[PDB]
Parts: C-alpha cells; structure tokens; sequence
C-alpha cells in the first residue's frame, strides 16, 4: 500500500505523521516548498496526516495524498482538526491547512 503525501510548511520546521489505522507509518519534517513524501504499509484502515509540533510561526499545508495511484485532495476531506476556521482550531473541514495541531482524515486505504 503506497501512500504519497504532497505537503509544505510555512517555516520548514513543521513535522507531520502519516498514520494508518492508528499506527504511525512515517514522520517527516517539511520544507517551505510543496514536495512529495512517500511511504508504504501492509496495513489497512483510516489514513490520517497529522501536524504535531505547532509553535509560534509553524503551519502545514497538505495539497493532496496519492494512495495506490489514486489522488485524494486534502480540501475534499471532511475531517480536518487543525485548520483555523470560524475563529477556532479545527473550525471546519475541507481545507488544505493545518494551522493548529491536528490532522486531516483521508478515509480508509
Ligand atoms: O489561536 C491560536 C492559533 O492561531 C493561529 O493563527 C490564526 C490564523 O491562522 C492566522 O492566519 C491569523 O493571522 O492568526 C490567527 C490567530 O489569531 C495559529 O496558526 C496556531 O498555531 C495557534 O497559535
Ligand atoms: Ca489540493
Ligand atoms: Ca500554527
């Protein structure tokens, strides 16, 4: 099961973890350019991309992921617990942004 994450940070210290069924597959430190990050698992289950090290000046943007060849846009996902929206952390879904610690759920593998 191949999973590619296309993502960037605002300052390049930002850390994201790819999780599958509650298991952490891989963790990466992002750069300020949108770039691809790839991982693989034999596991199935819910995919999450989690921003874990929010601090003054850090924000994550996930464009999309690609799961076994199939594109899933971050902005088409309904659960986003880190976006700043409606004047609060995790204030909406359907966003590329994780401003606060939180994750975007991309559903089952
Ligand atoms: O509430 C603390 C929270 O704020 C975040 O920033 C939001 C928003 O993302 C910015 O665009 C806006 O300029 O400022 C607000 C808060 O005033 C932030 O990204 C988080 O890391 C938290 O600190
Ligand atoms: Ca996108
Ligand atoms: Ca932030």
């Amino acid at each position: 099961n191949s999973i590619t994450v296309r993502a960037r940070g605002v300052n390049g210290q930002e850390s994201v973890s790819l999780q599958v069924g509650g298991t952490t597959v891989q963790t990466w430190t992002l750069t300020t350019a949108m770039q691809d990050y790839t991982a693989s698992t034999s596991l199935t289950g819910e995919i999450r991309v989690a921003f874990t090290n929010d601090a003054t000046g850090r924000d994550v943007q996930v464009d999309y992921i690609v799961v076994n060849g199939q594109t899933r846009q971050a902005e088409n996902q309904s659960v986003n617990t880190g976006v700043w929206a409606n004047n609060q952390c995790g204030g909406s879904g359907n966003s590329e942004w994780l401003h606060c610690n939180g994750y975007i759920s991309f559903g089952n593998v």
